[PDB]
């Protein structure tokens, strides 16, 4: 089995990554916990614990630069933070490990946690949210993005019903369209039967280079004829949790789903992944007009979006979409972890309870990274292969991923090859970092047998 990719090794994304991206990040934890310490007194524990966290962000920082050693969590900090016990575990098997050599799944992950311990440790600071600032003025600026999808929302639920209510497979042809459309909207993140909605499918399909969608599909509408259960790993706050909810919202109404379980991180992570309380801050925004300015309550923009709120509540309080958190998805842990045998971080734990579900969603980059445990296979490599034991331990699984790192598995014969000579000229020599640039996507299906 290959080994995971590494901060050392030349000409990979993950090289300039660590090395440039992050530093970088720390700068804007920094700036942005300034451009919160202007909105509050200069003076109290409050302000004071701001300075002993921005001082040691600005260390932090530094140690990356410097290429120091990681060193393990110490006791004090596991009790405070709550750090799970996997990272000084890892770090013992894998001595002397610096942020200039290092796998660059683990030291990713690592990253923010040691950033989270630095909150935690100050009592003011424990709940608040480096990223929030970020991920609120990132969405608001979607806010012609995600009336659109309200509106179209709004006025496709009088259909979805009727389809629900008297389905044959007349309807089943037109709700494969819009099953592509949700898919593929939650797929990208950030009328429908005319010309340009056919121009729209055709080309964000075509930047698909792996489509297994019908297989979900027939997972799905199989079951319908048989209780069905959607499960989502998420991504990103904002519009593609927007997204997401959209595609669950689609679901439900259709009877393509009767319980959407939504998996959140426990802490700030990756800057913008979904935390519990995002969803929350998301349902607020909706109707928040003067985070998202539609006018008065009255006009169509401002109903559409009320209505969706509205959808979303109603779905919480049935049941029919409920969030959670796991420590596990914050763990450095790669998801071939989720097996019977990995009894310490929840990965039996969640394992079994994914076995429950009918289709398992696995949003983004690095669910897709953990999915195949970031590891340096051959490009054609088949996708049972690549994902190890989630191809057998029963677990229906589909990974919606934009390609924005060097792993890359499924693909077919020769077609590396030319995706490469097309990015070759954004990226003179490195036409192999097409699948990194987030211009192209993947979705990849299996049973778990
Ligand atoms: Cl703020
Ligand atoms: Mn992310």
């Amino acid at each position: 089995i290959p080994g995971r990719f590494m901060t050392i090794d030349k000409g990979t994304f993950g090289e300039y990554t660590a090395s440039t991206r992050w530093p970088i990040i720390i700068q804007n934890a920094i700036d942005d916990l300034s451009k919160h310490q202007e909105t509050e007194k200069s003076n109290g524990t409050k302000f004071e614990q701001g300075e002993v966290i921005k001082k040691e962000l600005k260390e932090f920082r530094q140690e990356i630069i410097d290429r120091v050693p990681l060193r393990p969590f110490t006791e004090e900090e596991i009790k405070i933070a709550n750090v799970p016990l996997s990272f000084n575990e890892y770090l013992k098997k894998h001595p002397e490990v610096n942020w200039g050599a290092v796998e660059w799944l683990f030291s990713e992950v690592y990253l923010y946690r040691r950033v989270n311990v630095l909150f935690q440790r100050q009592c003011e600071w424990a709940k608040f949210d480096i990223f929030n600032r970020l991920k609120q003025s990132t969405f608001e600026s979607s806010f012609y993005g995600v009336v659109e999808l309200a509106l179209r929302y709004e006025n496709l639920l009088p259909q979805l019903r009727e389809m629900k209510q008297n389905p044959g497979n007349e309807i089943d042809d037109i709700l494969k369209v819009l099953f592509k459309e949700f898919i593929e909207i939650s797929l990208w993140g950030n009328d429908i039967k005319s010309i340009q909605g056919a121009k729209a499918r055709a080309a964000s399909e075509s930047k698909i280079v792996v489509n297994d969608t019908e297989k979900a599909w027939e997972v799905l509408t199989k079951a319908r004829a048989d209780e069905i259960r959607v499960d989502f790993v998420l991504d990103n706050s904002g519009f593609e949790l927007y997204a997401d909810l959209m595609l669950a919202a689609f679901l439900l109404q259709s009877g393509l789903a009767t319980k959407c379980i939504f998996h959140a991180k426990d802490i700030p992570y990756m800057v913008s992944d979904v935390m519990l309380k995002d969803f929350d801050i998301l349902v607020h925004d909706l109707r928040d007009r003067e985070f998202f300015p539609s006018g008065e309550p009255s006009t169509k923009e401002s109903r559409a979006l009320d209505l969706f709120a509205g959808e979303m509540e109603k779905f919480v309080s049935s049941g029919k979409i409920e969030f959670r958190e796991d420590s596990f998805w914050t763990t450095e842990l790669d998801y071939w972890n989720l097996d019977a045998n990995e009894t310490k971080y929840h990965g039996s734990i969640l394992h079994k309870d994914l076995q429950k579900s009918n289709l398992v969603i696995f949003k983004g980059d690095l669910n897709y990274r953990k999915l195949t445990g970031d590891r340096k296979w051959p490009r054609t490599t088949k996708w049972e292969t690549a994902i190890g034991p989630l191809a057998t331990n029963g677990i229906t699984s589909l990974s919606l991923r934009t390609c924005k790192a060097d792993v890359q598995v499924a693909l077919p014969e020769g077609l590396d090859a030319k995706l490469s000579q097309e990015w070759e000229k954004e990226n003179p020599g490195r036409g192999s970092w097409w699948c990194c640039s987030g211009k192209w996507a993947v979705i990849c299906f299996c049973s778990g047998i």
